[PDB]
């Protein structure tokens, strides 16, 4: 059983993962994903969510007063507050495994430059807060990162070292290229060693950092 | 001006592109249902892996037909996969100058490798990872790549992590903005920010400064 709340100024962005849920998953109370428009918590007629950064420099910083109200209403002391940001700790498969057993995730989607730091600092005094990066690149908003995180976590919720080498399926011959004959050999010990070497070679070529 | 074609068995999931509204006509984003190139009755796109293993592998025949119609020799064929070369900010900059990206979204355990090998004989192919986690499909990863690239396209920050940012009010729930940021001293602000950045990078990403990861 897991509840995910997403707070964003683009709630429509999250509508695909809402419907991506199996009907037998949400009916069983194993998962409910709710999306909230951040502007619900704005204070002015202009529904402002950002303001200029202290200490200058082009870019806009999201307002702490608005975010604080939103989190005040949505978060509980049991909440795991996830803040996607390119300045975050790495979000990896180990993280997804860890978060897969959480009762309540709140994902705060920020917009470039970021969210006033006091929001996270304040929240962290009564809940667990995790600023995380899904990758070394910059997005205009956290929304796509939320999709990634939601998918990587939920697929580890039951019912909701090296790189892997190439995979093949039918036909055995296609556009002049044959499936590696070892895979059709019925020698499963040999297949395993073949696959291990394929993985070692691909990892060396693509991710030497992993060795 | 850039064309992005995305190929997927879940074209619905790509509605979030509608966002990075290309209303300015600086890019056209097209999404294609892979099942459109099938001939079967049940329109099968996958099958069990040769050599055994878990899950299913997407068939090469369907993908070959789809890529034939959609790609040219000038296309950059992008295949999100956790087994790919890393997609980073540097990659985003590089791809921001491309005429034509085609993004092949895989599902299940993967796409028959011969799809990529075949395509590489007529176009440039890039198998890429957007990060070290596993997804059910390439769709979300395509969204990430599109966002990272499109915001760099002409007409629309790497080595360190950026430090914290603040805005009004100068005090909030008893928490004050760092006084230096209120001081109007550009040099001291630059110095403090540079320091916060380095301090955050060593704490969260020691690898970026050439130290052992925790
Ligand atoms: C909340 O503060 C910010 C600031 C800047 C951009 C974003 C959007 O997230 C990303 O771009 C990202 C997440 N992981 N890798 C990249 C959020
Ligand atoms: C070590 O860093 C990580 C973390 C998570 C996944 C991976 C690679 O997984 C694959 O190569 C794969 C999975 N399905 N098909 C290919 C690497
Ligand atoms: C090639 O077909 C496959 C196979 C396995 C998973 C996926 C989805 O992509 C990812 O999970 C991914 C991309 N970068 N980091 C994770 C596609
Ligand atoms: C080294 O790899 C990368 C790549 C891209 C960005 C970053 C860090 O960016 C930020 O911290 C940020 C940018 N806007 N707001 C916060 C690191």
């Amino acid at each position: 059983s897991m509840k995910i709340d997403v707070v964003t100024i683009f709630p429509e962005y999250l509508q695909p993962v809402r419907q991506s849920l199996p009907g037998k998953a949400i009916d069983a109370g194993l998962v409910d994903v709710a999306v909230h428009d951040l502007r619900r918590w704005t204070h002015d007629v202009h529904k402002s969510v950002d303001d200029s950064p202290y200490g200058g420099g082009p870019g806009m910083v999201m307002k702490p007063t608005v975010w604080g109200d939103a989190l005040d209403e949505i978060c509980t002391s049991e909440t795991l507050l996830v803040v996607p940001t390119p300045a975050g700790y790495p979000f990896t498969q180990e993280t997804a495994w860890q978060w897969s057993t959480e009762d309540h995730l709140v994902i705060a989607c920020g917009r470039y430059e970021g969210i006033d730091q006091r929001v996270a600092d304040d929240a962290a005094t009564r809940m667990r807060v995790r600023e995380v990066s899904i990758g070394d690149y910059v997005l205009n908003g956290g929304e796509a990162a939320a999709l990634v995180i939601i998918e990587a976590v939920l697929r580890l919720v039951p019912g909701v070292s090296l790189l892997e080498g190439p995979s093949y399926t039918r036909p055995p011959s296609w556009r002049g290229m044959d499936v590696p004959p070892v895979l059709l050999s019925g020698d499963h010990a040999k297949i395993a060693a073949w696959r291990a070497e394929q993985s070692r070679q691909r990892t060396i070529e693509r991710r030497p950092d992993l060795l």
